[PDB]
Protein backbone atom coordinates (compact mmCIF):
# COMPACT_ATOMS: atom_id res chain seq x y z
CA UNK A 1 0.00 0.00 0.00
CA UNK A 2 0.93 3.67 -0.47
CA UNK A 3 -0.08 6.73 1.50
CA UNK A 4 -2.35 8.97 -0.56
CA UNK A 5 -0.28 11.89 -1.89
CA UNK A 6 -3.21 14.28 -1.71
CA UNK A 7 -3.46 13.93 2.09
CA UNK A 8 0.09 15.14 2.56
CA UNK A 9 -1.33 18.56 1.74
CA UNK A 10 -4.51 20.34 2.75
CA UNK A 11 -7.95 20.67 1.29
CA UNK A 12 -10.90 23.02 1.28
CA UNK A 13 -14.33 21.57 1.95
CA UNK A 14 -17.65 23.12 1.02
CA UNK A 15 -20.50 21.37 2.78
CA UNK A 16 -24.08 21.37 1.50
CA UNK A 17 -27.43 19.79 2.21
CA UNK A 18 -29.27 19.45 -1.07
CA UNK A 19 -28.56 19.35 -4.77
CA UNK A 20 -30.58 21.20 -7.32
CA UNK A 21 -30.57 21.40 -11.08
CA UNK A 22 -31.07 24.78 -12.73
CA UNK A 23 -30.25 26.02 -16.24
CA UNK A 24 -27.94 23.01 -16.90
CA UNK A 25 -25.94 23.69 -13.75
CA UNK A 26 -25.71 21.40 -10.73
CA UNK A 27 -26.01 23.61 -7.64
CA UNK A 28 -25.12 22.40 -4.15
CA UNK A 29 -27.25 24.30 -1.63
CA UNK A 30 -26.32 24.78 2.05
CA UNK A 31 -28.48 23.62 4.93
CA UNK A 32 -29.95 27.03 5.68
CA UNK A 33 -30.08 27.86 1.96
CA UNK A 34 -27.92 31.00 2.18
CA UNK A 35 -25.48 29.72 -0.45
CA UNK A 36 -25.56 27.69 -3.61
CA UNK A 37 -22.22 26.31 -4.80
CA UNK A 38 -21.53 25.21 -8.35
CA UNK A 39 -18.54 23.71 -10.15
CA UNK A 40 -16.91 25.59 -13.03
CA UNK A 41 -13.50 24.90 -14.62
CA UNK A 42 -12.01 22.93 -11.76
CA UNK A 43 -13.03 25.49 -9.14
CA UNK A 44 -16.15 26.25 -7.09
CA UNK A 45 -18.32 29.37 -7.32
CA UNK A 46 -20.59 30.43 -4.45
CA UNK A 47 -23.76 32.47 -4.89
CA UNK A 48 -25.56 33.89 -1.88
CA UNK A 49 -29.27 34.56 -1.65
CA UNK A 50 -30.10 38.08 -2.80
CA UNK A 51 -31.35 40.29 0.02
CA UNK A 52 -27.42 41.03 -5.19
CA UNK A 53 -26.16 38.12 -3.11
CA UNK A 54 -22.55 37.60 -2.10
CA UNK A 55 -20.36 35.99 -4.72
CA UNK A 56 -17.17 34.09 -4.00
CA UNK A 57 -15.00 31.45 -5.59
CA UNK A 58 -12.90 28.69 -4.07
CA UNK A 59 -10.17 26.50 -5.52
CA UNK A 60 -6.59 26.21 -6.67
CA UNK A 61 -4.71 29.27 -7.81
CA UNK A 62 -1.35 29.36 -9.56
CA UNK A 63 1.28 31.75 -8.21
CA UNK A 64 5.05 31.56 -8.50
CA UNK A 65 7.89 29.07 -8.78
CA UNK A 66 9.01 30.34 -5.36
CA UNK A 67 7.17 31.73 -2.29
CA UNK A 68 7.63 35.38 -3.18
CA UNK A 69 7.05 35.55 -6.92
CA UNK A 70 4.11 35.31 -9.29
CA UNK A 71 5.67 34.21 -12.61
CA UNK A 72 3.09 31.51 -13.24
CA UNK A 73 0.07 33.70 -12.47
CA UNK A 74 1.62 36.47 -14.55
CA UNK A 75 2.18 34.11 -17.47
CA UNK A 76 -1.48 33.05 -17.48
CA UNK A 77 -2.55 36.70 -17.23
CA UNK A 78 -0.48 37.87 -20.20
CA UNK A 79 -1.61 34.80 -22.13
CA UNK A 80 -5.24 35.72 -21.37
CA UNK A 81 -4.66 39.31 -22.57
CA UNK A 82 -3.39 38.05 -25.92
CA UNK A 83 -6.52 35.93 -26.42
CA UNK A 84 -8.55 39.06 -25.68
CA UNK A 85 -9.91 37.93 -22.31
CA UNK A 86 -6.55 39.34 -9.38
CA UNK A 87 -5.65 35.82 -8.29
CA UNK A 88 -5.47 33.25 -11.11
CA UNK A 89 -7.78 30.29 -10.37
CA UNK A 90 -7.95 27.10 -12.43
CA UNK A 91 -11.08 28.21 -14.28
CA UNK A 92 -9.06 31.12 -15.72
CA UNK A 93 -6.49 28.52 -16.75
CA UNK A 94 -9.25 26.68 -18.67
CA UNK A 95 -9.74 29.75 -20.83
CA UNK A 96 -6.29 29.17 -22.35
CA UNK A 97 -7.57 25.99 -23.99
CA UNK A 98 -8.57 26.44 -27.63
CA UNK A 99 -11.71 24.34 -27.00
CA UNK A 100 -12.92 26.81 -24.34
CA UNK A 101 -14.38 30.21 -25.28
CA UNK A 102 -15.75 31.21 -21.85
CA UNK A 103 -16.48 30.01 -18.34
CA UNK A 104 -19.87 28.80 -19.61
CA UNK A 105 -18.13 26.03 -21.59
CA UNK A 106 -16.69 24.46 -18.42
CA UNK A 107 -19.66 24.49 -16.06
CA UNK A 108 -19.86 21.28 -13.98
CA UNK A 109 -16.33 20.42 -15.21
CA UNK A 110 -14.08 19.10 -12.39
CA UNK A 111 -10.84 18.76 -14.39
CA UNK A 112 -8.66 21.32 -16.16
CA UNK A 113 -6.88 20.45 -19.41
CA UNK A 114 -3.70 22.44 -20.08
CA UNK A 115 -2.37 22.20 -23.64
CA UNK A 116 0.03 25.13 -23.20
CA UNK A 117 3.39 23.36 -22.77
CA UNK A 118 5.01 26.37 -21.10
CA UNK A 119 2.29 26.46 -18.44
CA UNK A 120 2.46 22.65 -18.13
CA UNK A 121 6.18 23.04 -17.53
CA UNK A 122 5.51 25.60 -14.78
CA UNK A 123 3.13 23.12 -13.15
CA UNK A 124 5.42 20.10 -13.30
CA UNK A 125 8.98 21.51 -13.44
CA UNK A 126 9.65 19.18 -16.40
CA UNK A 127 9.35 19.41 -20.17
CA UNK A 128 5.75 18.35 -20.72
CA UNK A 129 4.03 17.57 -24.02
CA UNK A 130 1.40 17.59 -25.34
CA UNK A 131 -0.17 18.79 -22.08
CA UNK A 132 -1.66 17.71 -18.77
CA UNK A 133 -4.98 17.14 -17.06
CA UNK A 134 -5.17 18.84 -13.67
CA UNK A 135 -7.66 17.36 -11.22
CA UNK A 136 -8.05 19.08 -7.87
CA UNK A 137 -11.79 18.77 -7.18
CA UNK A 138 -14.10 15.98 -6.05
CA UNK A 139 -17.80 15.98 -5.19
CA UNK A 140 -18.37 13.64 -2.22
CA UNK A 141 -22.06 13.01 -2.87
CA UNK A 142 -22.63 10.72 0.09
CA UNK A 143 -20.93 13.05 2.57
CA UNK A 144 -22.43 16.09 0.82
CA UNK A 145 -19.10 17.87 0.64
CA UNK A 146 -17.26 19.41 -2.28
CA UNK A 147 -13.55 18.89 -1.71
CA UNK A 148 -10.74 20.94 -3.26
CA UNK A 149 -7.19 19.60 -2.89
CA UNK A 150 -4.00 21.60 -2.38
CA UNK A 151 -2.12 18.79 -4.12
CA UNK A 152 -3.74 18.37 -7.55
CA UNK A 153 -3.47 15.19 -9.58
CA UNK A 154 -1.52 16.09 -12.72
CA UNK A 155 -1.57 13.59 -15.57
CA UNK A 156 -0.04 13.77 -19.05
CA UNK A 157 -2.94 13.69 -21.51
CA UNK A 158 -1.11 11.26 -23.81
CA UNK A 159 1.45 9.24 -21.84
CA UNK A 160 -0.64 9.21 -18.63
CA UNK A 161 2.40 9.80 -16.44
CA UNK A 162 1.55 11.41 -13.10
CA UNK A 163 3.55 14.52 -12.20
CA UNK A 164 4.43 15.87 -8.77
CA UNK A 165 3.11 19.43 -8.62
CA UNK A 166 5.93 21.97 -8.61
CA UNK A 167 6.40 23.33 -5.08
CA UNK A 168 4.96 26.82 -4.46
CA UNK A 169 3.03 26.96 -7.73
CA UNK A 170 -0.35 25.90 -6.35
CA UNK A 171 -2.19 27.17 -3.28
CA UNK A 172 -5.75 26.94 -2.02
CA UNK A 173 -7.58 30.25 -2.16
CA UNK A 174 -10.91 31.99 -1.69
CA UNK A 175 -11.79 35.23 -3.45
CA UNK A 176 -14.77 37.49 -2.86
CA UNK A 177 -16.07 38.84 -6.18
CA UNK A 178 -18.22 41.90 -6.98
CA UNK A 179 -19.94 39.85 -9.71
CA UNK A 180 -19.81 36.50 -11.50
CA UNK A 181 -17.98 36.31 -14.82
CA UNK A 182 -20.36 37.79 -17.42
CA UNK A 183 -20.93 34.46 -19.21
CA UNK A 184 -22.13 32.84 -15.97
CA UNK A 185 -24.52 35.56 -14.73
CA UNK A 186 -27.59 34.35 -16.63
CA UNK A 187 -27.14 30.90 -15.07
CA UNK A 188 -28.05 32.14 -11.59
CA UNK A 189 -30.91 34.47 -12.50
CA UNK A 190 -34.04 33.32 -10.70
CA UNK A 191 -32.11 30.52 -8.97
CA UNK A 192 -33.32 31.34 -5.44
CA UNK A 193 -36.96 31.67 -6.54
CA UNK A 194 -37.17 27.87 -6.35
CA UNK A 195 -35.26 27.68 -3.05
CA UNK A 196 -37.27 28.22 0.20
CA UNK A 197 -35.95 30.99 2.49
CA UNK A 198 -33.75 30.51 5.60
Amino acid sequence: MWSHPQFEKGSMELSYATTMHYRDVVFYVTTDRNRAYFVCGGCVYSVGRPCPGEIAKFGLVVRGTGPDDRVVANYVRSELRQRGLDEVFLDSVCLLNPNVSSELDVINTNDVEVLDECLAEYCTSLRTSPGVLISGLRVRAQDRIIELFEHPTIVNVSSHFVYTPSPYVFALAQAHLPRLPSSLEALVSGLFDGIPAP
